[PDB]
């Protein structure tokens, strides 16, 4: 799983650069007014291809730890929300969303983060994971009823928005836990690569298909 892993860091180097160069041009598709979540999109894939080079360097120099991923996550994980936000929200409401939805996801990878530099299984392990999965699920109670409001073909167009946070993040509190039902560090790191690449770039090209709709 060694080289398995080196080698996903690097393809997922390619599928975020794939990514991020895919919503910039398509971004032109879209009317003005709704181009701002594809922009995001693109800024998320671009971050995470940053990343994903830095952490194939810190590979080969045998510096890697999980605990670089974080760097990436603290700034993604919220513009993923604000991404979802900028295609549901206007005004005084999206200002509002942004800030409290940024905050929680701060304080969630922040708290997994306070965890994940700990032994598994102690009890900063155990603090951070209870704090992050309940803001986890503050979040995800969060974005199920935002599409309460919507209607017709942009209510099915949020509905694969909400499904890809709900069903392709499980994988992150669920990597985090394994390791202390079993010998499940190696494999985490290759679900991690993948999981990032499908919910970075699935997320884009869902949030375009959004802004599509909204412009036609
Ligand atoms: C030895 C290596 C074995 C590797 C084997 C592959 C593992 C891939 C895992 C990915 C986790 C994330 C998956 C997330 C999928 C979510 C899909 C979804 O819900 O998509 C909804 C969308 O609306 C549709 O249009
Ligand atoms: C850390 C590396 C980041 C690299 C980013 C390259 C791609 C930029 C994409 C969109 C720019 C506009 C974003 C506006 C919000
Ligand atoms: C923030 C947005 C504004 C700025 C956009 C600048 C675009 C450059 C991207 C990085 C290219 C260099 C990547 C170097 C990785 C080195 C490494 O880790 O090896
Ligand atoms: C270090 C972090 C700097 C960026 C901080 C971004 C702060 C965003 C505040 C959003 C808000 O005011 O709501
Ligand atoms: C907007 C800001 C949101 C809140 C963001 C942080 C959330 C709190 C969790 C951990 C503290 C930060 C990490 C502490 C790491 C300590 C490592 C150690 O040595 O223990
Ligand atoms: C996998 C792609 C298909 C979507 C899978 C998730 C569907 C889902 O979670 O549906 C819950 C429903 O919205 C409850 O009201
Ligand atoms: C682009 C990368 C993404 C979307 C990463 C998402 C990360 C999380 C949702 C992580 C959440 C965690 C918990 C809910 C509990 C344990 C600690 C974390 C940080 C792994
Ligand atoms: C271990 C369990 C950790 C999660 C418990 C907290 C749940 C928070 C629910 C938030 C409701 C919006
Ligand atoms: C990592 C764990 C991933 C879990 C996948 C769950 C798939 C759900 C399929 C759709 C069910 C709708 C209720």
């Amino acid at each position: 799983m060694e080289e398995l892993t080196y080698r996903l860091f690097m393809v997922a180097t390619v599928g975020m650069l794939a990514g991020t160069v895919f919503l910039l041009a398509s971004s032109r598709e879209v009317k003005p007014e709704h181009r701002r979540g594809v922009y995001i999109s693109a800024l998320v894939c671009g971050i995470a291809w940053y990343h994903y080079q830095k952490m194939g360097a810190s590979w080969e120099s045998g510096s890697y730890d999980t605990g670089l991923r974080y760097v990436d996550w603290v700034l993604t994980v919220p513009l993923m929300f604000v991404e979802v936000l900028a295609v549901t929200r206007k005004g005084a409401a999206y200002n509002e969303a942004v800030r409290n939805w940024g905050i929680a996801a701060t304080v969630m990878i922040g708290a997994g983060y306070y965890g994940e530099t700990s032994a598994a299984g102690s009890n900063e392990y155990w603090t951070g994971f209870v704090i992050a999965m309940a803001t986890y699920v503050w979040l995800m109670r969060n974005l199920q009823a935002e599409g309460e409001g919507l209607k017709g073909d942009q209510a099915v167009a949020f509905e694969n928005i909400k499904n890809l946070i709900l069903v392709g993040w499980i994988i992150y509190p669920l990597g985090y836990i394994a390791p202390v039902v079993g010998d499940f560090d190696a494999i985490r790191e290759v679900l991690y690569t993948i999981a990032d690449i499908i919910n970075k770039v699935g997320l884009g090209v869902l949030v375009l298909q959004m802004a599509r709709v909204q412009s036609g």
